[PDB]
């Protein structure tokens, strides 16, 4: 009190030990040590400890959070110019934290703390360029302050630099210039900035592209627990771009990237369970995942959630949830979901019936090029029951569909060749048809099949390929099943028993 | 054999094909004139030879083939026959029969045109005006179509006036515009009736007069022009040259709409929501709204885009929202700028972006819209979402103030009585403060009211504090509060004074 050395003394070792004990990662109790030594030190004038007492009072470490009290003596630190004390004093005014709202004051502060080359006094300056606080927005202003955060080093003033120059939004968009800002970000370990390299390289833009290099930022970066690196690492695992393909480390990934929320990882981790690929399968797993997606927009998400519902598999059967779903995604414009919301609405199962909605549907999905829609509408255009008749459409999307080898326009498109009713005989394309959609499974293009061999139509007749034929068709079709006990009353039963017996595999070739 | 039976044949023939070709017949009687016309075509006689021709192009009673019409018309031409001529030159402009051949059909025409025929002219004026077969030049154009419009072709007058009216190829001229559209109304073509009242609509080339226009915008609707029909609808809807008419508006506008005219679609639209001509139908107003903002119109698209904020006559949507107003914003409209801007600035289930929302006040601004100068200036004062500049706030804050703009009145009177961010003049900002006041504006009856009760420049009137309040307490929080806090210092006799005071404290 008294004693001059003695009052030095204890100054001097208050500001020692407020350094010192404000680095240790420190409990609870050594942080009470820890604010008793900095209020001594703050009282006595030292700006750093200013500084530091402030930051302990605003975080509550050791001591009753204040944001009042924390102004205070970043004011008393400002006040000797000290720069981070001034970031300090505009971010309370920024956020409106003790004193009211006031933006211009913000920028006042930051502005101080340039002038003594502080990098968060840039960055913040660079942000509020960008974003029109308390200034006219100007993107080549904030690339001014955010290049001299950057070239001091300044992580977060890289990776603002390097999206900016990815986007375009407000400079022109230079590839090469975000690289380079974006590589200086990943050699010092910042997870956003190793991510945007390996997109960089993934994808060539700024770099030649390169897969092996893109998984080892990639990696890197997901090694931090970076959600959008864990997803695009388990992309490259999944796809064997830059490493060997391993579904496993692509859930593994996935997993991680799922959870964190990344709506494509979690719909791509619903696909692994529902078909088994790098998990076991499950498919209440799988219906887990896809909702998790689907509820934040996931088009493809919700129109696998709306099949589900459709089939039961994974969740309960409920026909209005799946019609819910798949218009979801049919209105967002998913072909596919388009496909199965008007084949929905066409078959009227757990629902009315309605085609003005399903050929509503299958127009829109035939026109992006689906090909199971350009089936469908182009039967309803030849038929012209639900439409007006329409020869010319029809032949034209069953075209295009037996061009993508849609089972269901090749079998349809042989009956009409074969029987040479409605449309002009065409016998050879008519069989070779039909024997391309019997090999994918279809049933009538078989029995259409065994109706040509019965028959001697463009084959050469054969009762004994037609049995067997129509045999493999009979549980499926019941004109099969109809045709086949006709030929049992006409066949001896030697050649009942070669019918039985043969091997359908020559018959569709 | 017998001479005088074949020409009293060919006289016959000739008689029956031009009688019953005059008469419109059905199929009993179509298929009996080309009986008569073939006859009399074999007999040589070069107009039934044309007008079989046509019977045959047309198909009217024999089968429809172009190759059997070119046939007689070539034997009608070898006769030097006019309209066939021409005939002949259409087949070759459009490919029928032979290939298509532009010069071929210049040709047949030019030689129909020594024999001053009105389509030999008219179509040549429209090869020049097309470069159809030759080198395109509208003074040339104008030449044959005069020449056929002398005649008293009306295709051709409505061409010259259609150019003489927009400008095209020669210089703009609203007298000699009027001088073909009138030979063209007079003769009855719908075309020419149409643009005729146009010009009395507008005093182009001619004195306005709209009992006029009237006059040959009914006779040109009569015949279901759908410009027509619109026009005439406007002059119903604002009683100008025949007594108002609501509901006659809105039937021209109907049948206008029907064929797709934008603006009868939209003015169809205002009429189902606000009630004018028709019964009230907020979904049918959107869908007529939608009708005319697919086809680019600004106010539709504005229209939808309110509506689609709102939810007035379809599913709230702020998405498609903006979109609509954003389509509109486009197209330089500066109410939908506004609408647009506010929609930015406020964030009411989109993203808020003040950067647009500042762009596109800016605009309106610009346009003298006074509620975007309101909103601007707020925003150059504050300096919160903008570089703060009071010169440029203080500059749009007093142009929609000097138009009368409650917005700008009960913010810069706000200003000029606290006298805390500015020099205090509380005496010009209560004056200020009682305008906004006066329309409907809860927040300047709120700070006039703040004025009576703590007795700020005016008389001190706390049971005029009460009355002030009260409007305002059930829409504005402070003003409710306001109203709240004199409540627990004031007297039931002086509660009952206050509710009833007239507010028109102003």
């Amino acid at each position: 009190e008294e004693n001059a050395n003695k009052i030095i003394l204890d100054e001097e070792k208050a500001v020692i030990q407020c350094n010192e004990r404000y680095k240790t990662e420190n409990d609870e109790k050594g942080d009470e040590e820890t604010v008793s030594w900095c209020r001594k030190a703050a009282k006595s004038g030292n700006a750093e400890a200013q500084y530091l007492f402030g930051m302990l009072v605003y975080d509550g470490r050791g001591v009753q959070q204040d944001n009042c009290v924390a102004m205070l003596w970043w004011m008393k630190a400002a006040e000797q110019n000290h720069a981070k004390a001034l970031v300090m004093l505009g971010n309370l005014h920024r956020k409106g934290q003790c004193i009211a709202e006031n933006y211009p004051k913000a920028i006042a502060y930051w502005k101080r703390a340039a002038v003594q080359n502080n990098v968060w006094a840039y960055h913040n300056l660079g942000t509020a360029y960008y974003d029109g606080i308390g200034v006219d927005k100007n993107p080549h202003e904030a690339v001014r302050w955010w290049k001299k955060a950057a070239e001091l080093g300044f992580p977060e003033s890289q990776n603002n630099l390097g999206a900016l120059y990815n986007d375009g939004n407000g400079v022109d968009r230079d590839y090469q210039e975000a690289v380079f800002w974006y590589r200086k970000s990943a050699l010092q370990g910042d997870e956003l900035g190793q991510y945007n390299l390996g997109v960089a390289y993934y994808y060539g833009r700024g770099i030649k592209k390169d897969f092996s290099e893109a998984v080892s930022w990639y990696k890197k970066s997901a090694e931090q627990d970076y959600a959008q690196a864990q997803h695009n690492l388990g992309v490259t695992y999944y796809e064997g771009e830059g490493i060997k393909k391993d579904y496993a480390k692509a859930v593994y990934w996935w997993k991680k990237a799922a959870e964190q929320g990344i709506p494509q990882s979690q719909y791509n981790l619903g696909i692994a369970y529902e078909e088994g690929w790098g998990a076991e399968k499950n498919p209440e797993n799988a219906v887990f995942w896809y909702r998790k997606a689907a509820e934040q927009g996931h088009a493809d998400a919700q129109n696998r959630l709306g099949i589900a519902y459709r089939y039961g598999t994974g969740v309960r059967k409920n026909p209005a949830l799946s019609v819910k779903w798949l218009e979801k995604a049919a209105k967002q414009g998913l072909a596919r979901a388009q496909f199965n919301l008007g084949k929905t609405f066409y078959i009227g199962a757990g629902i009315n019936k309605n085609t003005d909605k399903a050929v509503y549907w299958f127009i829109k999905a035939a026109n992006q090029g689906f090909t199971e829609a350009q089936a469908y509408i182009g039967m309803i255009y030849f038929k012209g029951k639900y439409v007006a008749k329409n020869e010319k459409k029809g032949f034209y999307w069953l075209k295009k569909a037996a061009e993508k080898d849609s089972a269901k326009a090749q079998a349809f498109l042989g009956a009409l060749y074969i029987a040479g009713n409605e449309v002009k005989p065409n016998i050879k394309e008519g069989v070779a048809l039909t024997k391309k959609a019997a090999l994918q499974g279809n049933y009538e293009a078989q029995t259409l099949l065994g109706f040509c061999y019965e028959n001697g139509l463009e084959v050469k007749k054969d009762l004994i390929a037609a049995y067997a034929l129509y045999l493999s068709a009979s549980p499926h079709f019941d004109f099969a099943e109809k045709a086949r006990l006709d030929l049992e009353r006409k066949l001896s039963e030697q050649e009942i028993a070669k019918a039985i017996s043969v091997n359908t595999a020559k018959l569709f070739e």
